[PDB]
C-alpha cells in the first residue's frame, strides 16, 4: 500500500529527493527488538523524522555506524515532544538475546525491529536486502528524503534530517 519506487542506475551509493518528488511509504511495522510482541510502526512516529537504519551486530560497517546513529538519533530527539528518531530494522540477527545485548553493551538508545528475514525490504521499494547497512531518511510524512547504501556519519545525515524537522 505505497508508491516508493527506488532506482539508482549509475552505481551512485547516496540518492536524494526533492520535495516534489517524493513517494509514500506503507505503515512500515514489525515486533520491538527489546520487547517482544509489542509492534513498533512508522504512525507510532508521526509528524517526527525517521531514520530508518538496516543492521546487523554480524556486520562490521554496522558496527562502526553505531556511535554515528546514537548521535543522529540524540540530535534528532532534541530538535524541534522529539522532532525525530532513528528506527534500526535488525536483519540476519538470528538470535534476539545477541542483538539484544549488542544493543545494550554499545549504549544504544534508539529503538529496532527485530526482522530477522529482512521482510521489510519488500516495502523499500527496491533497495537491494543485501544492501547492509542502508540508512534511509524519512521526512515528517514519513516520504522518502535521501537513501544511503553505505555506511554514514552523523555529520551527513544530519544534514538532510534537521531541515526536515524544521520545515
Ligand atoms: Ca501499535
Ligand atoms: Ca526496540
Amino acid at each position: 500500500g505505497g508508491t516508493f519506487q527506488f532506482h539508482s542506475p549509475d552505481g551512485k551509493m547516496e540518492i536524494f529527493y526533492d520535495e516534489a518528488d517524493r513517494q509514500q511509504l506503507p505503515d512500515i511495522g514489525g515486533d520491538s527488538l527489546m520487547e517482544e510482541g509489542t509492534q513498533i510502526n512508522l504512525s507510532d512516529f508521526e509528524n517526527q523524522v525517521v531514520i530508518l537504519n538496516a543492521w546487523g551486530q554480524w556486520c562490521a560497517p554496522c558496527r562502526s555506524e553505531s556511535d554515528d546513529l546514537q548521535i543522529i538519533h540524540e540530535e534528532l530527539q532534541a530538535a524541534g515532544t522529539p522532532g525525530g528518531t532513528v528506527l534500526g530494522i535488525n536483519v540476519r540477527d538470528y538470535s534476539r538475546d545477541i542483538a539484544q545485548d549488542f544493543v545494550t553493551d554499545n549504549g544504544l538508545d534508539y529503538p529496532s525491529i527485530y526482522d530477522p528475514p529482512f521482510m521489510t525490504a519488500a516495502s523499500l521499494g527496491g533497495v537491494p536486502a543485501s544492501v547492509i547497512p542502508t540508512t534511509i531518511v524519512l521526512d515528517k510524512q514519513h516520504r522518502p528524503a535521501a537513501v544511503f547504501l553505505r555506511e554514514v556519519t552523523s555529520k551527513d545525515v544530519l544534514d538532510v534530517a534537521l531541515p526536515l524537522v524544521d520545515e
